[PDB]
C-alpha cells in the first residue's frame, strides 16, 4: 500500500511518525499552520521526530512531497480542529487539500483510526463549498456507501443519507444555468450536478420534464444544451413513452456521445422488462452493438431495481459470454466486478464463490478474488459503520429541527 504520517500537537510540539499502510525513509514533509504564512519544511528522516513552533496554532495542516497517494492522520484533536477551520474559513487551504482532507478522513474509517461519525460531521463544510474538486472527491467518497445500502433491506436509511447529499449540494445545484456556458470545470461541474439532482428526484425532474417533453414534441428537432443532456434523458427515460421515444432516436442517431446518453438513460429505468430488454438485445447483438454490453450490464447492475437481473443474467449465460468475450478479456473482468463487487453480507459472498468455483478450470481469474476481498471489506465495514451511520442520519436530522446552541 502506502505512507501513513500521524501528526500529533502538544502545544508547540509537533509530533510526526512515520509508517507503512499495508520500513523506514527520508519523508519531505511541509506544512502551513493558523499563524503560518509558508509553506514549512522538515525531513522526516525517523520513525518519529517532534519540531518546534515559534508559538501555539490552533490547526496545522501538512503535505508529503511525493507523487501519488498518501494519508495524513492528525487524530481526534487535530480533526476536529481541521473541520471548525473548513467550517469556518475553508478557503485558507487550497482545491485540492480540500479534497486531500475528505479523502483521507472516510479512509482513515475504513482503516480504522477516525470514526464514520468524524468524517461525516467533516462532510458538513459541503455546504460552503464551490469548488468541483472537492464535491468530487466527496461524491467518490458518499456514494459508495449508498450503493451498499441499495442491494440490503436499508431504505429509510438510504433515503434518509441520500437527503443528506441533495442537503450538501443544494445551493450549489440551485446556482447552476441550464446552458453550455463557462470553463471545462464549470460545464462538468453543470452536467454531474444536474444529474445528481434527477437522479435524486430533487423535486425542481420538472425542470427536465419541460425540456424533454418540448425536445421529444419536436421529434429531436431542437437542440439541448450539451451540458444538460444526461438528465433530460435521464427523467425523461422514467415513462414507457419517453423511453420507446428515447431508444427510436438512438438507432437513427448517427451520433456517439448521443448514443452514449441515451445508453445511460435507458439503463436507468425502474421497468423491469425493458431491463431485461435492452441486456437481451445487447447480447444478441444486432438491435445494439455487443460492444456495449460491458457496459449496459453493469449500469443495470448498479440500477436499485436492476441488479439482480445483471447478476442472474450473468450467471444463466456465463458460457456464451466466454465465447463472445474471452475467458481472460478485460469485458469478462469488467462484468464480474460491476455485477457483483457492491455486495455486503456473507450469503452473497458465499454466491459468488459458490458460482465462481463451480467454474472449474473455467474459478481462476483474479478478479474472481478482487470482487471477494471488496465484498469481504463491505461486509466488514457495513458490519461496523451501518448503525453507527443511522443514529448519525437519525440524530443530525432531529439537531437541525432542534439543538440546544439553536438558541433555546
Amino acid at each position: 500500500g502506502f505512507p501513513l504520517i500521524t501528526i500529533t500537537v502538544r502545544g508547540r510540539n509537533v509530533h510526526m511518525k512515520q509508517e507503512h499502510y499495508m520500513y523506514l525513509w527520508h519523508v519531505p514533509l511541509t506544512f502551513i499552520t493558523s499563524k503560518s504564512d509558508m509553506v514549512h519544511r522538515f525531513l522526516l528522516k525517523t520513525k518519529t521526530d517532534v519540531l518546534i513552533l515559534p508559538e501555539e496554532v490552533e490547526w496545522i495542516k501538512f503535505n508529503v512531497g511525493m507523487n501519488g497517494y498518501y494519508i495524513v492522520h492528525y487524530e481526534d484533536d487535530g480533526w476536529d480542529s481541521l473541520t471548525g477551520l473548513l467550517k469556518g474559513t475553508h478557503t485558507a487551504v487550497s482545491s485540492n487539500d480540500r479534497a486531500s482532507l475528505i479523502n483521507n478522513a472516510f479512509q482513515l474509517v475504513s482503516i480504522g483510526k477516525l470514526s464514520i461519525e468524524k468524517a461525516l460531521d467533516l462532510s458538513l463544510y459541503l455546504k460552503h463549498e464551490t469548488e468541483i474538486m472537492p464535491v468530487f472527491q466527496g461524491l467518490n467518497e458518499l456514494i459508495p456507501m449508498y450503493k451498499l445500502m441499495e442491494k440490503r433491506d436499508m431504505n429509510e436509511v438510504e433515503t434518509q443519507f441520500k437527503a443528506f447529499l441533495i442537503r450538501l449540494l443544494r445551493d450549489l445545484i440551485d446556482k447552476q444555468t441550464w446552458t453550455d456556458e463557462g470553463s471545462v470545470s464549470e460545464r462538468m461541474l453543470r452536467s454531474q450536478l444536474l444529474l445528481l439532482a434527477c437522479v435524486h428526484n430533487y423535486q425542481p425532474v420538472q425542470r427536465a420534464e419541460g425540456y424533454f417533453r418540448k425536445w421529444k414534441e419536436s421529434n429531436g428537432n431542437l437542440s439541448l444544451p450539451v451540458d444538460v443532456t444526461l438528465a433530460v434523458f435521464a427523467v425523461g427515460a422514467q415513462s414507457t413513452e419517453g423511453w420507446d421515444f428515447l431508444y427510436s432516436k438512438y438507432q437513427f442517431s448517427l451520433s456517439s456521445t448521443e448514443k452514449s446518453q441515451i445508453e445511460f438513460a435507458l439503463c436507468r429505468t425502474q421497468n423491469k422488462e425493458k431491463l431485461q430488454w435492452l441486456l437481451d438485445e445487447s447480447f444478441k447483438g444486432d438491435k445494439i452493438k455487443t460492444q456495449e454490453f460491458p457496459q449496459i450490464l453493469t449500469l443495470i447492475g448498479r440500477n436499485p431495481v436492476g441488479y439482480p437481473l445483471a447478476w442472474q443474467f450473468l450467471r444463466k449465460n456465463w458460457n456464451k459470454l466466454v465465447q463472445k468475450f474471452e475467458l481472460g478479456s478485460s469485458s469478462i473482468a469488467h462484468m464480474v466486478m460491476g455485477t457483483t463487487n457492491q455486495f455486503s453480507t456473507r450469503t452473497r459472498l458465499e454466491e459468488v464463490k459458490g458460482f465462481f468455483s463451480s467454474l472449474k478450470e473455467n474459478s481462476q481469474l483474479r478478479c474472481v478474488q478482487q470482487t471477494i476481498e471488496t465484498i469481504e471489506e463491505n461486509i466488514g465495514w457495513m458490519d461496523k459503520n451501518f448503525d453507527k451511520i443511522r443514529v448519525w442520519l437519525q440524530s443530525e436530522k432531529l439537531e437541525r429541527m432542534i439543538i440546544n446552541f439553536e438558541k433555546l
